[PDB]
Formats: C-alpha cells, structure tokens, sequence
C-alpha cells in the first residue's frame, strides 16, 4: 500500500494549477492601457483650452500653450502626441500600439470628440484589450 | 472585487461631461453681435446729427461730418458703413454677416428708425443669434 | 445670472428714446414762419407810408418808393412781394407756401389790415403751424 | 474611493444655481414699463401744446392736433390714450395694467401734472414695479 | 430731448428782429428837414416885411433889415440864406442838400410864393423825404 | 496525510468568492443613469433658453430652437424628449425606464424645476438606483 | 461649464461702452460757443445805441458809452472786443478762436449786420461747431 | 451716454441769458426824463404867455398867472419850478437830478430859449440819458 | 452697474422742468390787457375831439360823432364802451374784467384824465396784471 | 479633478462685483441737487419780476407777489426760501444742506446774479457734488 | 504550501482599505455649505434692491419686498433669515451652525458687504469647512 | 529467525501514524470561519452603502436596502445578521459561535470599523481559531 | 492566483491620477487676475469722471477726487494706482506683476482707452494668463 | 524484504518538503509593506488638500488640518509622519525601515509627487520587497 503515495506524485502532485500567465499579462497590461487613458485625460483638458480660444489644432499640439509634454507610464517603451493624438508607439510589451486619437475639432461645426483608433499590431487579443479600453470607435 | 474599479473606467470615468461647445461659441459670439450693436450706437448718435441739420443721408455716411470711421471688435474679420448701414461682412467666425441697417430717414415724412436686416449666411443657428440681437425687423 | 445684462441689451438698451424728429422740424420751421412774420414787419411800415401819401397800392409794391426788396431767411428757397403781399413760395422745406397777404387798403373806406392767407400746400400739420403763425384769417 | 465622484453627482452637481426667473421677468418687464414712460414722454410734449393754446383737454386727446397715435412697445398686447391718459391695457405679460394718467390740467387753476394711477391687476409684485416706475402717486 | 433748446439757439434765438435802421434815419432826419422848415418860417415873416416896404429882394437877404442870420439845427453841418433862399448845404448826414428856395417876389406882378427846390444829392430816398417835406414844387 | 490536500479541494478550493454580480450591474448601470443625468444637463441649459425668451414650453421641446436632439449613451436601447422630458424608454438593461421629467415652467408663477419621475418598471432594486440618481421627487 | 463665465469676462464684460468723449467736449464746448453768442447779445444792443446817435464805430467799442466791458464765461481763457468785435482768443479749450465779428455799420449805406468770422484754429471739428453756432458767414 | 443731459445742465442750461437789467432801467427811466420834457411843454407855453405881456420872469414862475403848478410823473419822488425852471430834485430813482432850466428871457435883447442844465448827480450813465433827453446845452 | 441708467430714469429723467404754465398765461394775457390799452388809445383821441367841441360826454360815447365802435382783440369774449369807458366784460380768459374808465371830463373845471378801475374779478393775480397795465388808479 | 469647481466657489464665485453703492447715491442724489436747481429756476423768473418793478427784495421773497411757495422734490426732507434764497435745509439724505442763494440785487448798481453758497455739512464728497451743481461761487 | 493562502486571509485580505468616512462627510457636507452660499446669492440680490431704494434694513428682511422666503437644501434640518442674515440653525448634520451674515449696510457710510460669522458649534473640523466656504471673516 | 516478522507485526506494523484528526477539523473548520469572513465581505460593502446615505444603522440591517439576506456555507447549521452583525449561531460543528460584529458606525464621530467578538463557546481551541480568523478585537 | 492583487498594487493602484496642480493654480490665479480686472472697473468709472471735468490726469490718480484708494483681493501681496494705472506689484503668488495700465487720455485728441501692459515677470505661463485676462495690448 | 519499509523511513520519509519559510515571511511581510502603502493613501489625499489651499508643507504634516494621525498595521512596531513623510521606523520584523516619502511639493514649480526612499536596513532581500512595493524611486 505504501507505493500509492509515490503514485500520487506520479500524477496528483502535478496538479499543474496555474494562473493562465498570458491572460495575466492581458489584465495588468490592459491596466497599462487604461492608465494610459488616464494619461490622456489631462491632455483632454488642455486641448479643451485649445478649443477655448486658440481657434485651431496646432495650439492643441502637446508640449505647447501650457499643454503637458507626453510621457511614459514607466513600463512603456515610448510615446508621442500632437493635435491631442496619443499614438502610443512602444506601448508596454504592446509593440505596434498607436491610439491615433485624432481630435474631432472644428468649432463652427460643433465637432469635438477625439477619434480613437485601436492599433495594437502585436496581437489580436491585445486588441480585445483595446476595445475594452481605448475603443477603436471614434466618439472619444 | 478589485476588477470593478477598472470597469468604472470602462464606463463611468467616461462621463464625457462637456459644455456643448458649438453652443458655447453661440453665446460668446452672440456677444460679439451685441457688442457690435454697441459699436452701432455712436453711429446712431452721429447719424442723428446728420438728421439734425445736413438734410440728407450722404452726410450720414460714416467717416464724415465727424462720424467715426467704422472699425472692428478685434475678433471680427471686417466691417463697413455708409448711410449709417452696418453691413458687417466678415463678422467674427460669422461668415456672410451683414446687418444692412438701412437708415429710415426722410425728414418731411418723420421717418427715422434704421432698417435692421439679419444676414448671417453661414448658419441658421447664428440667425437665431441675430434675431436675438440685431433683429431682422426694421424698426431700428 | 450673468446672462441678464445681455438680455437688457436685448431690450432695455433699446430705450429708443428720441425727440419726435418730425415734430422737431415743426418747431424750428415754425420759427422760420414766425421769423418770416418779422420779415413782414418792415414791409408793414413802408406800406403804411404807401398809405401815407401815395393814395394807392402800386406804390405799396415792394422794391419801390423806398420799400425794401423782398428777401430770404437763408433756409428759405424763395420769396416774392407785391402790393405788400408775402406769397412765400419756396418757403424752407415748406413747399407750396404762400401767405397771400393781400393788403386791406382803400382809404376812403378806412380799410387797412392785410389779408392773411395760409397756403402751406405741402402738409396739413404745417398748416397747423401757419394758423399758429400767419393765421389764415384776414385781419392782418 | 472612486464612489465619491458619483456621490457628488448625487448632490454637488445639483448646485441648482439659477437666476430667480420670476425676478428676471420683473426686471426686464419693469423695463417695459419704464420704456412705456418713454412712450409717454412725446405725449407729454404734445399735451403741453394742448395746454399751449387749445384751452381744454379734448384737443389733448391722442391722435389729434398733431398728437401721435398711441402704440405698443412690441411685447405689449395693447394700448390706448385719451386726454393724455395711458391706460395700458394689455401691457406685456402685465394683464390688467392701466396707468390712468389723468391730466392735471385746468389753466385758470394753474394745475398741470398728470395723475398717475398704478393698476397692475395681475400681481402685486408687479405693482412693486409700478411704484418703482409709474408711481401710483398723482403729481405726474 | 434736451438738445432742442440748443437748436432753438441755432435758429429761433436769432430772430434778428430789428427796426430797419436806414429807415430810422430816414424818419428822424426827415424831421430835421421839417424842423428846418420851421427854421424857414421866421424867415418867411421877415421876408414878408421885405415885401412890406423895401420894394425888392436885397433887403430880403438874411442877416439884414432885422432878418435873423441863418443858423443850424445842431446836427446840421451847415447853412446859408440870401433873398430868402435856404440852400441848406451840409444838411445833417444829408450831404448835397440845398433847398434853393428862390423867392417868388415882384410886387407889380403880385407874385410871392417861394420856389422850393429839392436838392438832396446824397441819396434818392432822401429825396423821398424832401418831397415829403420841402416839396420840389415851387409854390412855397 | 496526503489525502488532506484532496479534501481541501473538496471544500476550501471552492471558496466561491465572487463579486455579487447582480450588485455589479447595479453599480455600473446606476452609472448609466447618472451619466444620463449628464445627458440631461445640456438640455437643462437649452430649456433655460426656452425660459429665456420663447415664453412657453413647445419651444422647450428637444430638437428645436437649437436644443440638441435626444440621444443614447451607447448601451441604452432608446430615448426620447419633449418639453424637456427625459422619458428614457429602453434604458440600458433597464426595461421600462422613463424619467418623466416634466418641466416645472410657467414664468408668471416663477416655477422652474423639472418634475422627476422614477419609472424603472423592470425591478425595484433598480428603483433604489433611481432614487439614488434621478430621485422620484419633483424639485428637478 | 463653469469656465464660461470667466470667458464672458474675457470678452463680454469688456463691452467698452462709452460716450465718445471727444464728441462730448464738442457738445458742451459748442454750448460754450453758443453761450458766447449770448454774451454777444448785450453788445448787440449797446452797439445799436452806437448806431443810434454816435455816428460811427469808435463809440461802438466795448467798455465805452455805457457798453459792457468784455468778459469770460468762466471756462474761457480770454476775450476782447472793439468796434463790437468778439475775437474770443483763448476760448475754452478752443485755442486760436476769434470770431472777428466786424460790425457791418455805415449809416448812409444802411449797412448793419455784424460780419461773423469763424476762426477756430485748434481743430476743424471745432469749426464744425462754429458753423453750427457763429457761422463764418457775415450777415450777423 | 445718459450722463450728458445732466452735463448740459451743468453748463448749457445756465445760458444765463438776460436783458442787461441796469440798461433796462436806463431805458425806461430815460423815458421818465423824456416824459418829463413833456411835462415841461405846457410850461413852455404858459411861460410864453409870461413873455407875452407880463414883461418879466416873476410872472413866469409856476403856479401863477394861470401857469400850472409843478407835479410828478408818479414814479418821481419830487419836483419844483420857478421862472420856468424844472429842477427835478427827486427824479425817479434819479437822485440828485435838477434840470436847471433857467429861462433865456429878456425881451429887449430878443433872448428866449431856456437854459438846460443836466444835473443827474447819482450816476454818470444817467447823465448819458440826460444828454440824450434834456441836453445839458442851453438853447432850450 | 448697468442698473443705474434705469435708476436715472426713476428720478433724473423726471427733471419735470417746465415753464410755470399759470405764470405763462399771466404774461401773454397781460399782453392782451396791454393790447387793450392800445385799443383804448384811438378812443382817447376821438374822446379828445369830444372835448374839442361837443361840450359834454354823450358825444364822447363810442360809436358816435365818428368815434370807432368798440371791438375785440380776437381772444377776448366781449367788450363795451360809453362815455369813453372800457368796461371789458368778457376779457380773454379774464372773466369779470371791466376797466371802468370813467372820463375825467368837465371843461370849466379843466378835468380830463380818464378814471381807471381795475375790476378783474376772476383772480387776484390777474389784478396784479391790471395794476401792471390798467392801473386801478384814476389819473388815466 | 472634481474638487476644483468647489474651489472656484471658494474664490471665483465671490467676484464681489458691485456698483460702488456710496458712489451711486452720489450720483442720483446729485441729481436731486440738480433737480433742485430746476426748482430754483421758476424762482429765478419771479425774482426777475421783483427786479422788474417792485424796487427791492422783500417783494422777491417767495410765497408773495405771485412767487411760488417753496416746495420739496419728494425725497427731500425740507426747504425754505426768502429774498430768492434756497437754503435747502433737510435736503435728501443731504443733512445740513443750505444753498444760501443770496440775491445779487440792487438796481442802481446793476447787480443781479444770485450768490450761491455750498453748505452740504454732512459730508465733503457731497460738497464735490455741490461744486458740480450749485457751485459755491456767487455769480448765480 | 497550501496553508499560505489561508494566511493571506489572516492578514492580506484585511487590506481594510477605505475612504476615510468622516472625511467623506466633510466633503459633501462642505458642499452643502457651499450650496448654501448659493442659496445666499439670490438674497444678495434682493438685499441689493433693499439697498436700492428702501433706505434701510427692515425692508432687507427676507420674505418681504419681494425677497424670497428662506428655505432648506433638503438635507438641512432648518433655516432662518432677517436683515439678509443666514443663521442656518439646523444645518445638515451640522448642529449649531449659524452664519450670522449681518448686513454691512448704511448708505451714507458707503458700507455694504455682509458680515460672515462661522458658527459651526458641533465640531471644529466643520469649522475648517466654514473657513473654507463661509469664511468667518466679515467682508461678505 | 522466521518469528521476527511476526514480531514486527506485534509492534512495528502498528506505526499508528495518523494525522491528528482533531487538529484536522481545526484546520478545515477554521477555513469555514475564514470563508465566513468572505461571506462577511459583501455585507461590508452594502453596509458601507448604508454609511453612504441612509444616516443610520437600521438601513444597515441585512436583507434590506439591497443588502443580501444572510446565508450558510453549506456545512454551517445556521446564521443571522442585523446592523451588519454576524452572530453565526450554529456555525459548522462550531456550536455556540457568534461573531457579534457590532458596527462601529456613527458618522459625526467618524467611527466605522465593525466590532468583532469571538464567541466560540463549544471549545477553547476553536477560540484559537477565531483569534486566528475573526479576531475578538473590535477594529473590524 | 492570489498574488495578482498584490501585483495590481504594484502598478494599478498607482493610477497616479491627479489634476495637474500647476495648471490648477493657473486657473484660480487667473481668476485672481480677472477679479483684479473687476477691481479695475470702479476705477474705470471714477477716471471717467476725471475725464468728465477735471481736464487732466492728476485728478485721475486714485485716492482723490472721490476715486477709491487701491486695495487687495486678499490673496494678493500688494497694489498701487496712479493716473488710473494698476501696476499690481505683489500680485497673488504672481511675483513681478504690474499691469501698467497707462491712461489713454488727452481730451482734445479724443483718446481714452487705458494702455494695458502685461508684466508678469515670475513665469511665462502666467503671461499666458495675462494675455487671457489683462491683454498686453493697449486699447483698454 | 520487510526491511525496505524501514529504509524508506531512513530516506524517503524525510522528504523534508517545506515552504521556504524565509521566503514566506518575505511575502506576507511584503504585504505589510503594501498595506502600508494603503495606509499612505489617505495621507495622499489630505496632503492634496494641503496642496489645495494652505500654500506650504507644514500644513501637510500629519495630525493637523484634519490629516489623520499616523498609525500602525498591528504587526508593525512603530511609525511617524511629517510633511507627508512615511518613515516607518519599526516596521514589522522590518527593522530600520523608513520610507522617507519626502513630498515633492512647491506649487509655483508644479511639483507634486512624493519622493520615495527605500530604507530597509535590516536585510537586502527586504529591499527587494521595497523595490517591489515602495520603490526607492522618487516619482511618488
């Protein structure tokens, strides 16, 4: 009867329980996307000031008229912004990301909301994370 | 339970609260119209002097017999005046504006009030602003 | 609350206070009529000299026997006189005026007072001014 | 901690700041009363002409002896005048108004000032506006 | 409305009422002529004494046989007399005057009345005054 | 002793920890209600303009006099507005919702605040969310 | 939405309404001219007395034969008069003014009216005020 | 702009137009002098009767030989006469007046005209009125 | 700050400047009295002719021996005359007036001046006008 | 970020904009002074009548010889007049006011203009208003 | 190794994360204070009308001369107002609150700003909220 | 030698190795306590909502205002909750258990943490398990 | 799997969301600038009175001729004014600020608008706030 | 063959399986660090209030201006805070710990993030836990 505990090692000890690791990066990394949306927020306000008086988008470019210069959540490899765009090239492990957040602005039209553009080229599941954060849809 | 705050970012953080920006230009720009009515006022007085003695409208043309030369609130692209008319071509972002403020004058008749004429060709909502400032109606 | 001052411009600033201009011309122009009665006065005296010795009206015609030649208050377009008549054709803005001031003279009769005749054909309110100056009534 | 911003919407977002709207109509409408006093003014002058020579009030009735016919500030529903009275029935939203501005005239007496009479039957606060414009008191 | 009183100064205050001054000198100066006829009167009497006995005109010359010496109403610049003549050179402002009052005398003929002669060379209206005083006609 | 870890799977591994999911929809969905109150806000302003001059509610109906046309937070199945009402039929998963936000307006009265009306017919807990957002009470 | 009231301060609060101040001095100062014509009036009468008997203009000089000495409306810097002239050097803020009111007198001619002469050297708009008061034209 | 009418009250309403009052008394009072010359006239006739037969001046004293007793124009404070003298002490407001109208009479000499003597001690301008009425010169 | 102009209407616009109208009738009506004295004048002359030869007053009654029949300045309601009396019943607005101008005549006495009698029964201020025209005193 | 709107209430909502209220009373109250000058005007005319014939100031006292009795603009607490003086004790909120408008009259002197005397004892800024209305200076 | 997850429940699961609840009431309740300042605002305007004409504070008491009656943000237990005071007894959970907002008014002084008075007796931290809203300082 | 294996059965085969069974129930049952703390957790959240707005504990009672009704891990014999209390009577084999989790709430105080109360009456070793799970200490 | 929540603390809990604080001071401080423009406003009016009569700028200096003495919004460290200048040295945290608001005045020129001068030496972004409030441009 | 089971006890029974205990303390203790970061969080908020208005760090010190007093997760031996610092001396078994969390604040600079400082002096592996929780890096 003593042999059975060795057999449970042959199988039962190998429960192989594990968090699905690729799913795990999907979640915290998605948080990096969402935290990036938080990085987008101050830009939403300063761009509203560009809407407020400057009369056009070049004033809306980051790094000017008091707009904050774009900058990384530390895990991210890179970022850039102009006209309020957040083409986050170099995002996290997220190669090829670029939320081409084209501004919706033209004041006589009344247009305003930024045009989101998912662009996570490195993997489609990551795109499931963008639709779940920076929706590819253009209303903001 | 920790996932819910990420979900509030999926929706609640996007309150998307905003002043309706096109409505916003309608209000300050309407103020540019009304400030223009203030620009019209000194002309109403000098034109009354034209009524006072000159005996006819050419004397009422701006830039003469002491009448002030017409000039822009600084946002406005352009203006012109003659016979007391304030055809504000080039108004603000208000393309096509021209308050054809034809004078009502002929002294034997006793006629006096200027003939307002809304002419904001660029958008009808802007016309709601003219009716709300320079009424299209002719009594003044 | 800030919107209300713009609303007072929508209405209260347009007090549209004004002197009734046609009434205004009625008053100063009536003064031109009355000043014309003053122009009539020297003629009343020289015509009395015609009564004084000449024995008839042709001597009473203006421009003769020392009578002054008829002449305009400067605003007036025209005038004429004969037998002491002051048919002020061309008066002021007063088209059609003619105070047919026919002399009342014939000395054996004892008649003397000039026959006033309102004749402001251009407007009836102007006639209210003549009754208020050169009364249509004939005693003088 | 994220829940608090939703709570500020439960209360703080409902600042419910507002101009007291009924007070607002009290002010611009009071301006309609005061503008009406301006409408009364030309009548004060023509009635002075009635005092000037006609010798009695029927001549003072509006629409005659050159007096202007009574007429509305455009918001007003109605008006009427006789003997210089300004019983503004139909005023603005001001139902029941009638400033029974009875003339004070009788020249041998030396009496002149018009007898004001507040009569804003539709609401007492409106009467506060009449005392603040057309005082119920009779001196003018 | 306040501007109108300034306008009445623009016109009504300039009533420009005035006595016609040249006519005024015509009247008092004519009185100087007539007063001169009064100066002529004592001479008419003393000349009648010359008719009375002396038998001819040299006795009629002024300043002799008790005749008064000729002399000025004080305004007059000069005078002279001989044979009863009153050639009033230097009269008043009346330059060139000379009533060549030639005597009509020759007693066998029965002739008597002085020959008046208007001679107011300075202006014809003054001559209207002489015909109205010292008639150019010769009967006296 | 080896058997115990299998027993912990019989019970302890089934911690069955979970966010209470129906409570979870209550929270984000409540946010959809509150975001809807944000959708109500621009309408509160344009309706104030209807209060501003139009003089009555038909002008207050959405889609007119510059009022925005009603429209969905994207999760919502449907919406409608008239006289400023926000009867959000089709809200979210919120079947039967209709905030019958009847306007409180009549300016002579001074009345203004919108009449809220909870109407989440699909479940009473959802009504706890309406009282917690669009209170059934009528002050706004 | 709170930012808009700050924006109305950026523009609407700067209505910059103002009476045109240079026009304002034109009006009250013109009144100083007209009041000066009133100062001229007593001189018109005493000069008529100079016409009345003295026989020439030196008697017409101010400060003599009972004529009032010339003197300032208090705002005026200076004045002078001779032969009835009103060369108002130093008028008000009106540098260079001098109404060279040369008398029209010579009694044998019948001439009388004073020769007005606008001379407001400091600015041409002021000359518009002289033509509107002391007309440059010579009849009075 | 409303402030300007208050400013016209600050200056323009104070036209301070006025008849020069001291000049006014000069004119009517001068008329009292001239009316006094009319009072002198009947005395000129009765004194001529004194010349007519009495042979000397005591008979010429007023109040005798049918001469009228001296008496006041009612405004005058006092009067007296003797030998035809009209020393009008107490004249009008004319303190110190006394026209010492000494008679020129002595019949063998042929002398006749009364010796006028201006004596208006109260003011020299009044003396301008005496030279203009009772000339200080002695011919009458 | 905008409210102040409305306040100036509450008070400053009501300057209530006016000629004192009852004083105004006092002046022109007094002129009607004085013009009536002018009407009295021809009667003074014809009555002097009655003094001239007729030997008594019935001849002095108006309407006879060439005396003019009495008649109204047109504003006057009525008049009558006898023995030179001017009891102007019905004068102007001057009810009760009657200048009982009784003649002073009786030639052996030397009496002549008419006996004035103020009798303006309608108001005492009017009597101030009679003392200022037809003095109640009897000398003329 | 939500906290900032509460902070703007901590400061920006307290714009504390206000008309400077004490300055406001200075302006309308100054108008009460100026309206008082208008009350002074009829008195200027009746006092001119006192100058016209009465010969001295007691006749100039108000309430007599037809002068109007003194009376309040309704806001004023009190007034009095004698010899044409307008010592407006009790003026408005203007405690201690008294324009001791002593008449300048004595006709032999030719003096006429009333002696103004600012006397607003309650505050010096009010005195700035008197110098700006009833100047302390004595010419009128 | 399996025991460790139970140990994390012994400690790590008890993160005890929480919003500091008493701080939470401090914030929304402070908003109730600030919303109360908004309730104070309409009263600031009507009290300015009390400043506008009534002349004293009793007219400034709430519930009169058109002032709104005081009333609760619904969470508040009670309120009262007089002379513009906002002694908010019963505020929220804020026992003992009373912003004794004594008016600063006395118009001759020019004083205006309301005297704030923090009075949150229930806790000092609440007083930190009053200094952060209704500052204890008196300028408004 | 063969007898020895029988002897090892006399002793060695009776190794009597065993998990200490009472210790075993201590561990899994302790897990039932800890799982119960997990059952407590949703209640911690809903009670926080009771803290969120209801203002007191009755709203905090389970089974109300959306709070979950209390319920058993299946091994447990019974449970109950009120005011957030988790007096788990009938726990597991744990007779007498009752974690009298009295809420720490009173918001003005800022108090919040639940008052734990070990109450495993059936055995003290079980109490070692409560101190190791639901600590008797009151902070939560 | 339990380790992941600790990892979210390693990153996700550090959302580091924050209002950009330096931007925050830019906004409320800009409000201090704009509130300062409100402080400038009463000075704009009193300086207009300096334009009104004083004739030059020294009268325009603050603290005189009734102008308010300059004073701080309480956060400001310092201020000064002369000739209407608002060189706000010591503004807020705004070191080096000085809006050298030189007056545009010289009345014969018609010049009026104040010369703004941004001078926020402490930081250029603050200058963006001045251009957004007190524009460096000189028209006002 | 029976001997082998005794031999498995000689080796196989000594599996010596064990969680690496020092690693175990590293994990739960790291949780004590992370829970400490949670303790840091309320301080992050109150310090943001210090940023909010106080203007400097002393107000940011814990235990003041409403900041919570610092306090231990119960395992910790000690803690302290000032200027927002969390120098956790006495942490857990973590001797020498002190996260010198120096605040990053100076508002004109815009600086904000707290300066983390790992300081786990007792062991370097513990420092691996600080880098994994309170990173030595200074951004927060």
């Amino acid at each position: 009867f003593t042999l059975i505990e060795l057999m449970v090692v042959i199988g039962i000890i190998a429960i192989l329980s594990a968090i699905g690791i690729p799913a795990y990066q999907n979640y915290l990394r998605k948080a990096a996307l969402t935290d990036m949306l938080q990085t987008f927020v101050p830009y939403r306000t300063a761009v509203e000031l560009c809407a407020l008086e400057h009369g056009g988008l070049d004033t809306c470019d980051g790094g000017s008229n008091g707009i904050p210069s774009p900058t990384t959540t530390r895990y991210v490899s890179a970022m850039s912004v102009a006209k309020g765009v957040v083409s986050l090239t170099g995002q996290e492990s997220l190669n090829g990301l670029s939320v081409v957040m084209t501004p919706g602005w033209d004041n006589a039209n009344g247009v305003t909301g930024w045009a989101r553009n998912c662009n996570i080229q490195s993997d489609s599941a990551l795109q499931q994370a963008c639709e779940d954060v920076f929706r590819f849809d253009d209303a903001n």
